[PDB]
């Protein structure tokens, strides 16, 4: 069963001497005179005009949103006589505070609607005569998810800021007949800033539009309750808007709230500080607090282990994320190229023991117990990653995959090794497989350089998208016609005896026997041309669709996910290995900036000849 | 250990009765009232402003670079009192003569940071009390390299000219207090010149800023001092400003130094000279002053072998160059023709001998003999061109290709022949190799027709910068995959014996021999399906490659590098064989043109309908 609308001209409503229906259409038509002689009635009967006769069915609306959903330009005349009969008739539960008890419209204000039809007027008659701007509206219409919704926060604040309202902000966050505290906050936890950050999206101007609504707050914010500082309010997610933005992977507003400057007033409140320009040279020393990975949760381990969005990569680019990636990239190359040398020489003596085996004795036991343990530390490497990132699989499948070669590799040479201590074979197929699978895992670490890095991240995503699609289309026909051919041929001796010599004549080296003995030389023939035909419909296709690809492929993206592949190596580098833990090394310097103020900043030395020649006039 | 900021709000400084900090505040604030009884405390105890205490820790940087740098609208009112005080302390070292003495900021005055911060009036005030313009800044920041530095060849008058700055250019180029001398030079060598072509760049707007910027100084040094010429003076390697620019390939500011006009008044300072115009046709003659081949070290020569541009052929189809360089072809058509004759008598003759050989007997030793003199002096005529262009393997590695082919040619059949006169065998290897690179070194040959040319120059990078990537990852997981397959095997009886029909298998004629015999058929059939799975996982990685190249191509850039290409056949062959020196034919022709002026010039007659149309209302 849907659920209701809240008002309609049509559709007037369910119950799910003046009558409820009287009072309807008196509120809805605007006209106050016909109001009179139901004050009288309401002390006879002794009701209230919030109790379970006069309000809605299921919503439970009551008259005043029906008041404001009909402001002729914004005004009604009908809401002053209903709070003045409502404030005669000495009511608890209180009109002005009235809340839609529905589950989909759970605690919605008159507040509420009144800012969305944006009377500022009627918003002012509301407040002056007793609202509360401290109620929450948290039906599940009200929070986010797929369909038909609208996140915005639940607070009437943070609603009359997603909506460009300069002016009703303003005379909600200082009128003295009830203040509209700024830190305040919604059920799920987030703040006025973190509603700005989430209803976001990647065009130029609606995050523009944001960027301005953000840094009006924020001033208005400094103004009034310097105390606090509301940059740094963590949710029941436990995150910063910074946090939160990127965890959202939103990036503009990401982009703004990492590089902003605020000159004169406002000037501590702000993450950029220009320490000295020169002709198309200039540094400045940008913040760094709660985005160093000495933190608990910085940014970069949420953009790591975190973010589920296909825009992550362009997050890594821009400065200053990318110049500290690249210092503590300077800092740990030699213990990569380390941990190269020790894959390598392990990968070496595990391809001799391959060879000789099943003073010759001697390096050959030497082997042995070498790969044994080789094997049981890489599996403990696994699987104390897996400890740490548990929900990784199902936040990146298509990046998580060399780790799950690494895994695979050393349970698979383990389980070999073990099958070699048992007496039973099929012990040398696995140790071969093993073998293979580690040779064709020698390509993660060509994420070290950038001359085989560039040229390799192109591959992988757009290779596992569509090469197991068309492996998975293929196969099941391929089934099908083997069961066909082995039930008319009835060589064929079995479906597998069959599909074979189709996939061998696929390729086309290994022969198939069609038969002249039986009488369906032609059926065969036959049968085997429209596999022909199919196989080829299928190959076009698979073709087509790289076709595509090779056309919607842009090059910037390639360096981006390269340096973003460069931080995902990096972070888990910088953890260290499971058997010595690491001392974290701390980034960016303590510095004083501002007043008794004091933070960390990371100096930068951006060239750009354009932007100078711009202002060269 | 990181270089500090010359300047911070923050970061004060190090030091690796007033006092330096104090000095340092009230600069810094500009107020000019606390600097009294400063002087007396300076008599007092005897020191110097520019002195070891006063001073920064490792910059070195005295106090009126921390004036200049707090110049509020340009202005500051402390620089004056520091001056007289100075004046009156009377120091050898004088602080108007200041230079910052770190390694990072080398001789930096404070007449290039006031400069900098383009304030006419801080300028002319340092010069009026006694600066020196000479002071060059020597440090490896202000020199040109990879990363965060700018280059403007370490003069105060070339870094006036390169901010656009014309007024401060006038204010330095004549005041009688310190003359600006404009030949003065840097101390890498170049001139003012040499830096505003170094500045420049291939965009379209920068280039022509620095072309105003150019013929203004051109125009004020023929007015200063026109018994100098200051186009032809050579840097310390040894390179006129066309030269210099030709040599890092600024396409733009190239085209504007060689073709340029100026009427009436600074007429003999050009490079240009209309004779008659005739409709559509015009005919000019243009200057070739050092760019003649008959010259030492022309820009032909230049931008033959020193240039490493990919912009260079784009230098070369632009007049006068092209019609200079088709004439030249056309002198020289006859003798490439000649050299083609040669060359194909002499394969003639080597494929004869390479057929009957091991009045039959009087041919062979004919051909003997004539095939070891050919390649005698094949191979001396390549020497000659390796010692005459020593670096031009590591200018154009997918350039010189041809040469190497015809000295690997050369050596391989002169190690045939003397192979031949050892009794050793393995002489028949050796030279059917020797004709079959030198049947593929038939195609260099090509360049002399624009028919096979234009088709032909289009195939030979993009294939090099990309088949070898292909071929170099596939021999690795070939060899992987050989060895698996002797491992689990144990035909297959060697490494290499299985990589033969793994390799002619990819092609599909040559089978491979799976064997039934085994328990292992499936376990070697699933391994063989997974390198046909990676196999043509990387043909389409390649096939990929090759549609970017497919749509970022333009076929003007076939026709210029066609022309390009001839050119570096046209310098080769102008300069003769090495056995007989060649005359070089003087080109343009010497003709009065100026006042006692006389130049070689050089006629073209070049149409243009769309430019004569857009003169024709």
């Amino acid at each position: 069963q849907e659920p209701p609308p809240m008002e309609s001209p049509f559709q007037r409503e369910d119950r799910n001497r003046f009558d409820r229906d009287r009072l309807f259409s008196v509120v809805s038509r605007g006209v106050p005179e016909e109001l009179t002689g139901l004050l009288e009635y309401l002390r006879w009967n002794s009701k209230y005009l919030t109790d379970s006769a006069y309000t809605e069915g299921s919503t439970g609306k009551t008259c005043l949103m029906k008041a404001v959903l009909n402001l002729q330009d914004g005004v009604n005349a009908c809401i002053m006589p209903l709070l003045q009969i409502d404030k005669d008739s000495g009511n608890p539960k209180l009109l002005v505070n009235a809340q839609c008890t529905d589950e989909f419209y759970q605690g919605h204000s008159a507040l509420h609607i009144a800012i969305e039809k944006r009377s500022l007027q009627c918003v002012k008659l509301l407040v002056e005569n007793g609202a509360d701007v401290h109620l929450r509206a948290c039906g599940r219409f009200f929070q986010k998810h797929q369909g038909t919704c609208f996140y915005f926060g639940e607070l009437p604040l943070s609603l009359a800021a997603c909506t460009k309202q300069w002016d009703v902000v303003t005379y909600l966050l200082e009128n003295p007949h009830q203040p509209a505290s700024l830190e305040a906050t919604d059920s799920l936890g987030n703040t006025v800033l973190h509603a700005l950050v989430m209803i976001a999206d990647n065009s130029p101007e609606n995050s523009a539009l944001v960027i301005h609504m953000y840094d009006g707050l924020l001033q208005m914010g400094a103004r009034l309750c310097p105390t606090v500082q509301l940059e740094e309010i963590s949710n029941h997610q436990g995150l910063t808007p910074l946090k939160l933005a990127a965890k959202e992977g939103k990036i503009e507003i990401f982009r703004h709230i990492l590089q902003r400057e605020f000159s004169g007033p406002y000037q501590p409140l702000s993450r950029k500080f220009t320490e000295w320009c020169y002709g198309p040279v200039r540094v400045s020393l940008y913040d760094l607090s709660s985005v160093d990975s000495w933190e608990k949760n910085s940014v970069l381990e949420i953009i790591a282990f975190h973010c589920k969005s296909p825009n992550r990569h362009r997050m890594v680019v821009l400065e200053p994320l990318n110049k500290l990636l690249q210092e503590k990239w300077d800092r740990l190359v030699s213990r990569f190229f380390f941990n190269f040398a020790c894959y390598l020489v392990y990968m070496f003596i595990f391809t001799v023991v391959a060879y000789h085996q099943p003073f010759g004795e001697s390096m050959l036991l030497l082997g042995h117990i070498l790969i044994l343990l080789g094997g049981i530390y890489l599996l403990l490497g696994q699987l104390w990653y897996f400890w740490r990132r548990r929900l990784f699989i199902w936040i990146s499948f298509m990046d998580s995959y060399f780790e799950i070669l690494f895994l695979l590799q050393a349970l698979l040479t383990v389980l070999s090794q073990v099958l070699r201590f048992m007496e039973t074979e099929w012990y040398l197929p696995l140790l071969v497989l093993s073998l293979v699978l580690g040779w064709l895992n020698l390509l993660y670490y060509t994420r070290g350089f950038q001359h085989t890095g560039i040229y390799s991240v192109m591959i992988q995503k757009v290779i596992l998208r569509d090469l197991l699609r068309f492996l998975l289309v293929y196969l099941v026909f391929l089934f099908g016609f083997a069961v066909a051919l082995v039930s008319l041929s009835r060589p064929y001796r079995s479906i597998l005896d069959a599909s074979l010599e189709l996939f061998k004549f696929t390729i086309g080296m290994g022969e198939l026997a069609f038969q002249e003995q039986l009488r369906f030389r032609g059926v065969v023939l036959l049968l085997l041309l429209a596999y022909v035909l199919l196989t080829y419909v299928l190959l076009l296709n698979m073709l087509i669709a790289l076709m595509s690809e090779t056309v919607n492929h842009v090059a910037d993206n390639s360096w981006s996910i390269w340096k973003l592949q460069k931080a995902i190596s990096v972070l888990e580098m910088e953890n260290g290995y499971w058997w010595c833990r690491r001392k974290k090394h701390r980034e960016g310097r303590l510095l004083k900036v501002g007043t008794p103020d004091e933070r960390w900043c990371f100096r930068v030395e951006e060239v750009n000849w354009a932007a100078w020649e711009k202002t060269l006039p």
